[PDB]
């Protein structure tokens, strides 16, 4: 046949998930890609249905592309989002610290305070700022959870154990790894800081620009630099705390169907990709931000043939995870 199965996490996704298929059916001719929808608690669970036969893609933060090229699993990346603007596209963006303007604290200063993650193992919530953060942790670092818990005063870090580790998900309790947790992601851990459980927001460059309209309001956060200093939040250029790789759509490397994959999404971008319909939109939704690809994205790119997660992250990125985990001081 011709249908990709997607994984679409929780209930929001799922929706957006429904509206993708049907759009999709409204256009293609019965000679081409058709989407079928996989509902799952967590992205966990959507690695585990690919690698089980059970789904065929699912959209990762380039942190959890890794977790998911890893044994037993074994997936591949094989279509990348692309940022910025198709006639110059980004196949990276920022890491950036949000924190709210006249809270009195730099980066060398973040022990004692609340944090809001976008979830465990991801590139902006997680990697790089754990990773920069791993000497000024307290001793024993391992488990490393718990070293950042012990770190800050009540975090909220979607996905990890609340029961192994409790502050984790002290700003929200049970630690969802879905956006049931208002607090998920890239949107929910800004939610996070504004709303006033944290001190400071590790997400994305734009993701303070998709959640605050305002540029009055936005005026009223800051972002921390590496230098201990802070700049506003338009300056995320000359203040961030990493350039990381794209979300990654992944799939199976044996029968993964990556061909019909990036069949469905080349024609999926040409139709309903930035400013193409009024009917439906694969980079927004009505239904929430984020959902099944980041509403940042502009398209997406074919990753070459056979390319391991990897290869297709860089040694950069790949040596950043491997120092987190394994490193010392
Ligand atoms: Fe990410
Ligand atoms: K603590």
């Amino acid at each position: 046949d011709k249908t990709v199965r997607w994984c679409a996490v929780s209930e929001h996704e799922a929706t957006k998930c429904q509206s993708f298929r049907d759009h999709m059916k409204s256009v293609i001719p019965s000679d081409g890609p058709s989407v079928a929808c996989v509902k799952k608690a967590s992205y966990l669970d959507c690695i585990r249905a690919i690698a089980a036969n059970e789904a065929d893609a699912v959209t990762l933060d380039a942190g959890l592309v890794y977790d998911a090229y890893l044994a037993p699993n074994n997936l591949k990346p094989v279509v990348a989002e692309f940022y910025g603007s198709k006639e110059d596209p980004q196949t990276f963006y920022y890491a950036v610290a949000v924190v709210k303007k006249d809270s009195g604290f730099q980066m060398n200063q973040l022990r004692g305070k609340k944090s809001c993650h976008t979830g465990l193992g991801r590139s902006a919530g997680w990697n790089i700022p754990i990773g920069l953060l791993y000497c000024d942790l307290p001793e024993p670092r391992k488990p490393l959870e718990k070293a950042v818990a012990n770190f800050f005063s009540g975090s909220c870090a979607p996905c990890a154990d609340g029961t192994d580790f409790p502050q984790l998900c002290q700003l929200c309790p049970g630690c969802g790894c879905s956006t049931l947790n208002q607090y998920f992601g890239y949107s929910g851990a800004f939610k996070c800081l504004k709303d006033g459980a944290g001190d400071v927001a590790f997400v994305a460059h734009s993701t303070i620009f998709e959640n605050l309209a305002n540029k009055a309001d936005r005026d009223q956060y800051e972002l921390l630099c590496l230098d201990n200093t802070r700049k506003p939040v338009d300056e995320y250029k000359d203040c961030h705390l990493a350039q990381v790789p794209s979300h990654t759509v992944v799939a199976r490397s044996m029968g993964g169907k990556e061909d019909l994959i990036w069949e469905l999404l080349n024609q999926a971008q040409e139709h309903f990709g930035k400013d193409k319909s009024k009917e439906f939109q694969l980079f927004s939704s009505p239904h929430g931000k984020d959902l099944l690809f980041k509403d940042s994205a502009h398209g997406f790119l074919k990753v070459p043939p056979r390319m391991d997660a990897k290869m297709y992250l860089g040694y950069e990125y790949v040596t950043a995870i491997r120092n987190l985990r394994e490193g010392t001081c």
